[PDB]
């Protein structure tokens, strides 16, 4: 059994942190990063269960929030300080936190604690008990008015809660404190701790020839393809760091001792010669490196070249607050990876909470955050032309948001149902003269999908979806491709047309009076699998791929030439002797021809 | 105006938060620099990549003075508002602040001006850049006749000779091939009198650079 789960202790600056823990593991200056530690916990009851949790003693001050996204997890418990002192609004200063700890970890505990009881106000929580609980947060589970700086009945019971809270964590009835796991991995857990002492103080980080040395000098039965799974199940127990990614040089080095390296990654914020480099590449991993954080959060005035309100689009997303570390990773993101052409560099104006690349008058896209009277919300509008380039842009902007929200943040997106994330679309019936563009959430427009147009109580007026929401309607491609589809002449639920067995949902139509292959990729999934092929297929033309016809929305579905004598491998099953010398050497040269033209646009055909 | 205490007072009101002459009220708000607000604009450069690098591709020049002037960047950001177009149409993008411009049209149609200090130097710059191209010699022959018509205008004791003049307007050539950098540093009078012939030339006399690369207003560029 592992007996082994991270305690996180997370707060707001000058709120007592470091004191409280102090007082809690009984051992009698301001926190710089995050400061592990690890107290163990030797239960006296009859399940005299030895856990030992690991601290991570969360700095309150602002610097550091972007680096903090990268050490919450999921299988930890959470606590929360909050100086009852200035009360009843030091509660409504926390709530960014626990927003957090409700996107990152939307399944941890939390525990509540109110420090500074000695000064003063414990009717805080009044506002606890009311708007702290249920709307939108991370599942409340205890509350205590606790002093610090001396153990009494408050800390004594804020600890015993500590421990049960802890014991009865049960991720849907997991119970992860007494898991099972081979004993090659807590064997080399000790290992590791013991290397912790013998390895200089100045650099603790350890070589993976150094570990594979450690590893084979004892008796631990790990095989080298075995290595990866257990030294990323000891990284998600906190007791040593290590980043497997082969974009980075540093999977040759596993960081043991993780406090040396948080607080060394975090000391820049504030202000070996051969590993300079990687010095500056994890310092990019951590969202350090153009110092992201400190960018003046001034809004400089832009007069765009296009006012009217039918010459922009304009797009949304709304949610309480924004994440901790989500500017920083949005604009890393956004970093010339969308260039309006598939070439030329753009001109770029980074502020903390925006980027507004533009490349001409008519092609340029402005993302940055925009705060709206009466709303205490927060928004992140994104202007864009109305021309083709600019659907092409506004179609790799909300691809990169929604990658980012579902790959960092998936709290933000969890259904319940408000859904934290209403993604909006602002269209203006009113001739684009008049204003005050009236908005529409993005699901009931994907629900009008059925027609092509939007039309309000007088129907007389009307607006295509295209200059609405160009990602629904496949418009941000280049190459305007739907499919017409009065010419469409598919029939879809017969097997009678299947285009063979076992090519996946590939069926047989004509379209335009000739014979088509049509892929019907719809299914519960969103747009995001068929634009993603449709944006590789559409520039590669060339003789030796498969060219694309069209596409269309209803129902989602590809439309590809023809090929009339199957796949090859029918014909080395079926007829051998069509095939003769020539036939054969054609197949091979066009088939090469194809991967040269593939690797020649820096693409992997991954099976062949 | 009868009574000017009056006049001055009221239009200095509104810098610290009759119905008829609302549009001439506006009028003469504009004619003391009041209006967009140019002062009040943030003070802080907003970080900007431009997109070309390279010695050989963009032209400098420098304004250097002791202090700037008390309204000049006001007058100054009034000036250049969208009245020097690379043509002769298009409204360019505009990025100000309470000491530049950054007219942008295309990637290689912009202007930037704006104060740039440097390193153990108490004085104060002006540093205008531009591309190399066509267009961008347009814009910086516009700019610098603005300046200057502005300097001649408003601030004439900038300009009188005793002599350091009290304003070096300097431009920045690089024989480094435009690879390396630190770009050298030439009064642009000892230019004007380098109009004899069309290059200028260091001690080592194979490297060499027209004058058009450097200071397109002096030849006729
Ligand atoms: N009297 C009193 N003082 C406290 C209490 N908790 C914290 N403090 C004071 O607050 C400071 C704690 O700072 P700290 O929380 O470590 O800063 P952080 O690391 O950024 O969170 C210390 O100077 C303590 O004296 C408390 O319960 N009672």
């Amino acid at each position: 059994p592992y007996n082994r789960m991270k305690l996180m202790i997370v707060g707001n600056t000058g709120s007592g942190k470091t004191t409280l823990l102090q007082q809690l593991m009984k051992t009698k200056s301001a926190t710089v990063g995050i400061d592990v530690k690890d107290w163990p916990i030797q239960i006296r009851d009859k399940r005299k269960r030895d856990l030992v949790l690991n601290v991570w003693d969360f700095a309150g001050r602002e610097e550091f929030y972007s680096t903090h996204p990268h050490f919450m997890t999921q299988r930890a418990l959470y606590l929360a300080v909050y100086d009852l002192s200035k009360g009843q609004a030091e509660v409504d200063a926390m709530k960014p936190w626990l927003f957090n700890i409700k996107a990152r970890a939307s399944s941890s505990p939390v525990i509540l604690v109110g420090t500074h009881l000695d000064v003063s106000k414990a009717c805080m929580s009044k506002i606890t008990k009311e708007l702290l609980n249920k709307r939108g947060f991370p599942a409340i589970r205890d509350y205590h008015f606790v002093n610090a700086t001396e153990e009494s009945d408050a800390l004594a019971k804020l600890r015993k809660t500590i421990i049960n809270e802890s014991l009865n964590f049960k991720i849907r009835d997991q119970l992860v404190v007494g898991q099972l796991i081979p004993d090659c991995y807590v064997e080399l857990e000790k290992i590791i701790l013991s290397e912790r002492k013998n390895v200089p103080i100045e650099f603790p980080v350890i070589d993976r020839k150094r570990l594979l040395q450690l590893v084979r000098e004892n008796q631990l039965q790990l095989d080298e393809n075995e290595l990866p799974h257990a030294v990323h199940f000891l990284n998600e127990s906190g007791v040593l760091l290590h980043f497997q990614d082969p974009a980075l040089q540093l999977s040759d080095l596993y960081f043991v001792e993780p406090k040396w390296l948080c607080k060394i990654m975090a000391q820049i914020l504030t202000v070996p010669k051969n590993y300079m480099t990687q010095y500056f590449k994890l310092l990019e991993k951590f969202q350090i490196a153009l110092v992201p954080s400190s960018l003046s959060d001034h809004r400089p005035v832009i007069e765009l070249p296009h006012c009217e309100n039918s010459e922009i689009i304009i797009r949304l997303y709304e949610m309480p607050y924004f994440p901790m570390g989500f500017w920083s990773r949005l604009i890393n993101r956004l970093l010339e990876i969308s260039p309006y052409m598939l070439a030329l560099r753009p001109n770029r104006m980074y502020w903390r909470q925006g980027i507004y690349l533009n490349w001409s008058p008519e092609a340029y896209c402005l993302v940055g955050s925009e705060v709206l009277d009466n709303h205490p919300e927060s928004f992140l509008k994104i202007t864009v032309p109305s021309c083709r380039k600019g659907c092409i842009l506004l179609g790799q902007v909300v691809d990169h948001i929604d990658s980012l929200m579902e790959e960092w943040f998936p709290g933000l997106l969890e259904i319940d149902g408000e859904t934290l994330l209403k993604k909006w679309a602002l269209y203006s019936f009113n001739d684009g003269e008049e204003h005050q563009k009236i908005l529409l959430d993005d699901l009931m427009k994907k629900a009008e999908e059925g027609d092509l147009l939007v039309n309000p109580d007088q129907p007389r007026l009307t607006i295509p979806i295209s200059q609405i929401a160009p990602d629904l309607i496949l418009a941000d491609l280049p190459r305007n491709i739907m499919l017409n589809n009065d010419e469409l002449e598919f029939e879809q639920a017969p097997e009678f047309l299947l285009g063979d067995g076992s090519f996946g949902s590939v069926y047989r139509a004509a379209y335009e009076g000739e014979e088509v292959a049509v892929k019907i990729f719809n299914k519960h999934t969103s747009l995001r699998l068929l634009r993603q092929e449709l944006v590789v297929l559409c520039h590669l033309h060339h003789p030796s791929l498969i060219s694309l016809l069209a596409a269309g929305i209803r129902p989602r579905m590809l439309v590809m030439e023809l090929a009339s004598k199957g796949s090859l491998d029918r014909l080395l099953q079926q007829d051998k002797a069509s095939l003769t010398r020539t036939l054969q050497h054609r197949i091979a040269l066009h088939v090469a021809d194809g991967l040269r033209y593939l690797h020649s646009a820096m693409i992997i055909y991954r099976d062949l």
